């Protein structure tokens, strides 16, 4: 499956989805599909806006995050410190999206972190994880596309509410 | 230069620009830079929303289009028949972005057409033109992405305009109903002295009237007081 074909899944979702707002659950599932990754889309404060997970659902810690609708405040803080795309992060790096208490299971895991920016502001983080294979530049194109477009969507959303708080 | 580097140049514009709105004139420059193309971004009716031209600036017709801010209605109509990306279009093809009457300059040229879609609707067209070299998959990855975000941005402007429409109607109504009959009359009299026009029936009323309007956002005040809803005057008179 060519890179062109992969980028088209995201473009198709953006072009043809209903409503003015793209659903980040849909976006997470599309990225998950074309990069074969566990996917988190999180807010500035680590609220889970969308996810699409496979192996990670076998972790009760992960499951609890999903119930709480937040990643851990510590991981959130560490994601906010990542200022540009950081890729192929290993299981011993605190930036891993995999639970370090399952080190043997995820020994070859790779994590890539995409800061989400819009309107010149940090609006969230896109996090992708694989149990095995390294990310390559094509994966990065897809990730940064996705991150850019999520950023446009959050930016529009927040300016809808900020100008509705400006009414007051 | 890698595709990743090209996408980042575009993404930097999208992520870091100022204002809520992406300026399509900037997008055309950036698309042109990372694909080495002559670029048109056009609306459904062929208005040029952004262009980045080089070799095409030689042609007099092109200069004329730029000055009218429109591509020809004929070509506009031809673009609207392209429903999928069509690439590497040559000079003797009706879809070329190059002027056929300058065939000799553009004999090896290639045109790619990218429909701009949003919310299940055609919103415009991104057109790329190169003098020499064929378009490859990198160019299409960049071009279809660019077209997608332009579509999102057109969709956002349109929606924000139907929104401002509804906000203003609601704002005018909310104010009008807050006015007593006297205040309505005072406001009419105010504009029988102001045709834009300055400050300076008793006094407490006229002031009370204008304060209800400033608070509903129908007028703003400075030494001076204007309407920023160009529809308030009619709706006022009709409310008596
Ligand atoms: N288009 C789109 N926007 C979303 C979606 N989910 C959340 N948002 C927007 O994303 C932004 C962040 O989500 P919030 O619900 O405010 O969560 P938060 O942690 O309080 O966000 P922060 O302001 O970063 O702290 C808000 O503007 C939401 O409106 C989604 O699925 N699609
Ligand atoms: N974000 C953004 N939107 C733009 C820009 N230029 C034009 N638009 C929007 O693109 C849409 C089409 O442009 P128009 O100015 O309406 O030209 P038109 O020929 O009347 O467009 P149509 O109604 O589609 O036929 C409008 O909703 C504009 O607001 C731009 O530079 N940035
Ligand atoms: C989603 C957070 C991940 C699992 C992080 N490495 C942690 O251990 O908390
Ligand atoms: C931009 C329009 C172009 C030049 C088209 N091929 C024409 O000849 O009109």
């Amino acid at each position: 499956m060519s890179l062109l074909s992969k980028t088209r899944e995201l473009n198709t979702l953006l072009q043809k989805h209903k409503g003015i707002a793209v659903d980040f659950k849909d976006v997470a599932q599309t990225i998950s599909s074309v990069t074969v990754t566990n996917v988190f889309i999180v807010s500035r404060r680590g609220k889970i806006l969308g996810s699409s997970l496979n192996e990670l659902l076998k972790s009760q810690r992960i499951i609890q995050m999903l119930e709480e609708r937040h990643i851990p405040s510590e991981y959130t803080e560490r994601l906010m410190e990542v200022k540009q795309t950081e890729s192929n992060i290993d299981i011993d790096n605190v930036l891993t999206v995999f639970p370090p208490e399952n080190r043997e299971l995820f020994i070859d895991s790779r994590t890539t972190i995409f800061p989400i920016l819009g309107g010149g502001e940090r609006l969230g983080t896109l996090v992708l994880g694989r149990v095995h294979d390294d990310f390559n530049e094509n994966d990065l194109v897809l990730g940064e596309y996705a991150a850019t477009v999520i950023g446009m969507e959050i930016l529009r959303e927040k300016h809808s509410e900020v100008e509705k708080e400006a009414r007051d």
